[PDB]
C-alpha cells in the first residue's frame, strides 16, 4: 500500500488528505528521537529507538512546551502562530506530505519553523506543507525542535545542559531524513533546508557548523541569518541567563549540577512563565535562550567563519521583508498599539531607538537617531512610526542578511536575493505594519491557491511563481526554468523585488542603512 | 565746497567721481591711527595725531602688507582679490562715499574686508562703494586693518604682540566713523557695519566684544561668523604659532620680548613667505594668525558668550551662498583644478575629507565620509565633487553661522536669513564651482549695474534688490519697504533664496546637516 513505508526506524503508517480537488499521502508525527523528558531535559537529543509493529502516522504530534501568545484572544493574526496542539515535552517528530503516486526520487524541501528560538510548532494552519508537496511535486518535511530554555538552555561545560541541543534536534530531524526519505520517495542527494526568522537563521547555521553541512544539499533562508544580533549569545552570556534563571525559580545556585536539577523538577510552565525576565536589557527583538557560540556546533566565531570561507559552499536563495520590525514595536514599544495608526511622538521615538538597540551608550544612540530622523519635520508621527519601523527591520533582519549574503556570496556557489514588498489584500493585522515579519510564508505555502481563503487572483499567481521558484531553485541551485531572476554577484549585488508586479531587478538592497549598522555602528561603540 | 570737510583730526579734501552718469564725493584714504611701523609692528593702534593743513584724500591709500595670490597669473578670476596698490606696513586708512549733495544725517554702511585675516585691500574694483552710495543714498564708508602675522601675531601676556591688533584697528576706524561721520554727512547714530568671509566673521565678533558694541547701531554677516572653526585660535594655540613662525626665521626663542624683537627686524615680506608653514595640521580652510579667545577683546568662550546673551541686542541680516567651500578645494585639494570638471575619485574624496576636518580622529573622519556618501553610486566622480564641496562650505560656513543665527535670535531684536544661489552669467571661474564663496558681494556693490561689465538685465536687477535689501535694512532694522523677506524667528527658521526667480521662503537651512556638524559630529570627537 502506498500509505505504508518501511524505514530504519521501523514501518510507519500515513493518512490520504484532499488538496486542490486531489490528494497525496501525509505521514504526521514520525519520532526522530527519544522523548527529551524527565533526567533528559536539556540534555543532547539521542535517535529514537526502532519499534516493531506500524507507527500510526496519520495525525499531527504535540507541540513543543512554549510561551503562549494571548495578547489578543481570538484574534486570528496572533493566533495562527500560536501551538494549535497540546503541549509536550515529547515533542520531537516530523512530519511528510508526499505526492501521489509515490515518486521514486523527487526533490525534498525541510521546513524549519521560527519564532524567535523560543515558540514554533510545525503543525501550524500557514506551515501546512500539501500544497507545495502537491503543486511542485516535492516531498515536503517539517521539523520540530526544542525552543525557550528546554532546547538552549546554556551551562558551557556541563554535559547535562550544554547549549544548542535545539539545533541538535533539528540536525537530529536532518540525519533521520537524509538516511530515510529515500524510503518515501525523497532524493537524500538533493535536500533543501528552509526556514524563516529564526528558522532562517539556524539554515544559516548549519551552513556553517561542520557536523549539520554533510546531511543536506541547498539552503533556503527567510528573514533570519546566522549573524543575526538576537540569534547567539556567547557562553558567559548563556551561563548568566541559566544562573539568572535559577535564581527566578528559588533554585540553589551553587553548582552546575544543583542548578540543573532543581530546573529539572519545575513544571514546564514554570520555566515559561520566567523566561523573559533573564533579558539583561530592557529590549525589543531579543529573546533568552537562543543558541550560544560554543566552540563545538559553531568551531570559532560566527564573523571569523564567515571571512575565511568556514561553511559549506553550495548554492542559497534568501531574503527580506519590507517591514520586519512592525511586530516587535506593536508588542514591545510605547506608543503602539493594534487598532490605531500608531503615530509616534519624539519622545517615543527616542525610547524607541533605547529599546531597539540596547547594546548602545549614549553617542551610538545619537547616531541612530540622526540617521533615521527627517530634521525638517521631526514632530511628523507618522515619519517617526516608519523610521522606527525601519530602525528595528534594518538592525535585526536586513543588514544582518545583507552581510551575511556579501561575505557568503564570495566564497559561494550561487546566490539569489529577494526583497518581498507585497501587503496581502486580507491582512487583518493594521495598515500602518505594511509587510510584516512572517507573512511571505503564507506564498510560500500557497494558501492563496485556496480560494476559501479570500486572497485576490494575482495574488495566487504571485503564490505560485514563488513556490515554483522555490522548488526548481530546490531542485536545480536555480529558481529560473531553463523574465529571470538574475544571480547576486559580488560586484553587480542584483536582487528583485517580490510583488504582484511584473518583476523589477535592483541593486545593493539597502546599501545606505546597511553601511551604518554594519560598518560605522559597531566601529563607534568599539572606539568608545 | 563740497569736498572739503573738517573733522576732529583735521581737514580733509576730497574729489568727485562720476557713478552712472552723475557724481558723488570720495574722501579716499583718510587716516585713522599712526602708521603701525617698527617698533608699533604687531602692538594695538594708537589714534593718529590731528594734522594741520588740507589732508589729501582724493586717491586710494597704500594696502596692508599680505600674501599675494600667484597661482593664475593674470586671471581675473584670482587677481580681482589680489592687492591693487602698493603694499605697505603703513596701510591704516578709510574710504568714504558721500552722495552729492552733502546729506545732512543718512544711514551710514561700513564695509570690512575679509580674506580669512590674511589677505585683503580697501581698495579692490569690487569694493567701489560709488554705486551703492550713489544708487541708495547712503554714506559708505570701507575700512582697513592689519591682516596676517602683522594682525594677529598672538603672545598672551606681552603687551608687545598681544593679539587681536587688527581686530583692535578695525574698532579704532568704527571709534573714528562713529565721532567724525557726522561731518561728512552721516548719523553717528545709524551705522552698520557688514562683512564678507572674515568680515562678517569681524561683524560678528564686535557685536560679542563688549568694548566695540556702542560704536554702531546694526550689522550684515555674508558668509562668516564669529564662531566660524577658522576664524579663531586659543592662546595656547596662538602662542604655539608665534613661536614657530619665529623658529622659520631662525629666531632666539628664549622669551617673549626675544622673539618679538627678532620678528620687528624681518622685512614684512620674510614674515609673510613662511605664514603658512606654522598650520598645526596639513589642512583646507585654516589660516594661519586669526584672532584669540583672550579674556579681553572676548570675555569667555564664543559658545558661552552665545549661550548667555551676553552681546549686544540688535537686528542682523545674514546669509551664505551655495557652493561656499569650491573656492578653497581648487586651491588646496588634490583631483581639483581649475581647468577641469574636477571628477574625484574615492581615493580624492576621502583624502579631501581629511584635509576638511583636521582636528579629527578616524572615527570622526568616518561619520563624515558616511554622511555625504551616496552609497548606491559611491564612484560618481560629480557626487563625490560636490559632497566635498557641500563637505567644506557646511563645516566651514553654513553651519556655523546656523548656530550663531539660532543662538542670536533668542536674545536679538530681528534677523533676516538669506541663501544665495544665482550663478553669474559672466563669471571666468569654472562651472563645477558653484556659487562661490565671494560671489555675492559684486552684487551688493552694485557692478550689475555698469553695463560695460556684462551682466544680464535680470542680474542688474537682482543687483537692484539686494541693495536695496541692504540700505533699508541698514537704516529701520528691516529690509522691506513699509513681496516680503520675512524675519527669521526661533519657531518658523524662516529664510529667502536670493537669486533671478521670484522670492522663495524656505525654513531650516540645511538643518540635516548641520545637526550632523553642530551635535552630532562634536559629541563624537569628544567621546573619543
Ligand atoms: O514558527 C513561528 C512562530 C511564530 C512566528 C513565526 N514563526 C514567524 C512570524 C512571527 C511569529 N511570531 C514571532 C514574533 C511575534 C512578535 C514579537 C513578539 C515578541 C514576544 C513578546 C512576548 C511578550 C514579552 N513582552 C515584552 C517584554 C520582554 C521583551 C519584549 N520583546 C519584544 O520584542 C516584544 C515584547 C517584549
Ligand atoms: O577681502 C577679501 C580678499 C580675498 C577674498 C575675499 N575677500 C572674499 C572672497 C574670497 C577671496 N579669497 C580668499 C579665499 C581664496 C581661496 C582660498 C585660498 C586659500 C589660500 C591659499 C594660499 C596658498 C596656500 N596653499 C595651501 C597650503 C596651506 C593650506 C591651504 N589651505 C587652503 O584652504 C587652500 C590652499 C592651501
Ligand atoms: C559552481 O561550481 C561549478 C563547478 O564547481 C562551476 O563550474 C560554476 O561556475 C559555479 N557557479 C558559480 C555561480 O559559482
Ligand atoms: C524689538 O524691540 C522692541 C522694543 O524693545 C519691541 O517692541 C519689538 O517687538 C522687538 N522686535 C523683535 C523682533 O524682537
Ligand atoms: C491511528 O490513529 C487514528 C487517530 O487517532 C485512528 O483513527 C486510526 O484508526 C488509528 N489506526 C490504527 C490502526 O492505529
Ligand atoms: C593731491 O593728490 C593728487 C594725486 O597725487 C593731486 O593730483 C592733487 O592735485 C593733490 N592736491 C593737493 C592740493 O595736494
Amino acid at each position: 500500500s502506498e500509505l505504508l513505508v518501511n524505514t530504519k526506524s521501523g514501518k510507519v503508517m500515513g493518512t490520504r488528505v484532499p488538496v486542490l480537488s486531489s490528494h497525496i499521502s501525509a505521514f504526521l508525527g514520525i519520532p526522530f528521537a527519544e522523548p527529551p523528558v524527565g533526567n533528559m531535559r536539556f540534555r543532547r537529543p539521542e535517535p529514537k529507538k526502532p519499534w516493531s509493529g506500524v507507527w500510526n502516522a496519520s495525525t499531527y504530534p504535540n507541540n513543543c512546551q512554549q510561551y503562549v501568545d494571548e495578547q489578543f484572544p481570538g484574534f486570528s493574526g496572533s493566533e495562527m502562530w500560536n501551538p494549535n496542539r497540546e503541549m509536550s515535552e515529547d515533542c520531537l517528530y516530523l512530519n511528510i506530505w508526499v505526492p501521489s503516486p509515490r515518486p521514486k526520487s523527487t526533490t525534498v524541501m525541510v521546513w524549519i519553523y521560527g519564532g524567535g528560538f523560543y515558540s514554533g510548532s510545525s503543525t501550524l494552519d500557514v506551515y501546512n506543507g500539501k500544497y507545495l508537496a502537491y503543486t511542485e511535486e516535492v516531498v515536503l518535511v517539517s521539523l520540530s525542535y526544542r525552543v525557550g530554555a528546554f532546547g538552549f538552555l546554556a551551562l558551557h561545560g556541563s554535559q547535562e545542559a550544554p547549549g544548542n541541543v535545539g539545533l541538535l534536534d533539528q540536525r537530529m530531524a536532518l540525519q533521520w531524513v537524509h538516511d530515510n526519505i529515500q524510503f518515501f520517495g525523497g532524493d537524500p542527494k538533493t535536500v533543501t533546508i528552509f526556514g524563516e526568522s529564526a528558522g532562517g537563521a539556524s539554515v544559516g547555521m548549519h551552513i556553517l557548523s561542520p557536523g549539520s553541512r554533510d546531511l543536506f544539499r541547498r539552503a533556503i533562508l527567510q528573514s533570519g541569518s546566522p549573524n543575526c544580533p538576537w540569534a547567539s549569545v556567547s557562553v558567559a552570556e548563556g551561563r548568566r541567563r541559566a544562573v539568572e534563571l535559577g535564581r527566578n525559580l528559588n533554585c540553589n545556585l551553587n553548582s552546575d549540577e544543583e542548578l540543573i536539577h532543581c530546573l529539572r523538577e519545575k513544571k514546564p510552565q514554570e520555566l515559561i512563565d520566567v523566561e523573559w525576565n533573564v533579558l539583561p536589557f530592557d529590549s525589543i527583538f531579543r529573546f533568552s535562550f537562543v543558541p550560544v557560540i560554543d566552540g563545538e556546533f559553531f568551531p570559532t566565531s560566527l564573523e571569523s567563519m564567515l571571512n575565511s570561507g568556514n561553511f559549506k559552499k553550495t548554492q542559497i536563495l534568501l531574503g527580506v521583508n519590507k517591514d520586519e520590525g512592525s511586530f516587535f514595536l506593536l508588542y514591545g514599544a510605547p506608543g503602539f498599539s493594534k487598532d490605531s495608526e500608531s503615530k509616534i511622538s519624539r519622545e517615543d521615538f527616542m525610547s524607541g531607538v533605547k529599546l531597539s538597540v540596547p547594546h548602545a551608550n549614549d553617542l551610538g544612540l545619537d547616531a541612530v537617531t540622526l540617521q533615521y530622523t527627517d530634521w525638517m519635520d521631526d514632530n511628523n508621527g507618522i515619519k517617526n512610526r516608519d523610521g522606527l519601523d525601519d530602525i528595528v527591520g534594518d538592525h535585526n533582519v536586513i543588514c544582518p542578511l545583507m552581510h551575511f549574503v556579501n561575505k557568503y556570496t564570495k566564497f559561494g556557489n550561487g546566490t539569489y536575493l529577494y526583497f518581498f514588498n507585497h501587503r496581502a489584500s486580507n491582512l487583518v493585522w493594521p495598515e500602518w505594519m505594511g509587510v510584516i515579519h512572517g507573512y511571505e510564508i503564507e506564498f510560500v505555502f500557497g494558501l492563496p491557491l485556496v480560494k476559501e481563503l479570500n486572497y485576490t487572483a494575482e495574488e495566487e499567481a504571485l503564490s505560485r511563481r514563488i513556490m515554483h521558484y522555490w522548488a526548481t531553485f530546490a531542485k536545480t541551485g536555480n529558481p529560473n526554468e531553463p523574465s529571470k531572476w538574475p544571480l547576486f554577484t559580488t560586484k553587480e549585488q542584483k536582487f528583485i523585488d517580490l510583488n504582484t508586479e511584473p518583476m523589477k531587478v535592483h541593486q545593493r538592497l539597502r546599501v545606505q542603512m546597511c553601511v551604518f549598522w554594519n560598518q560605522f555602528l559597531p566601529k563607534l561603540l568599539n572606539a568608545t
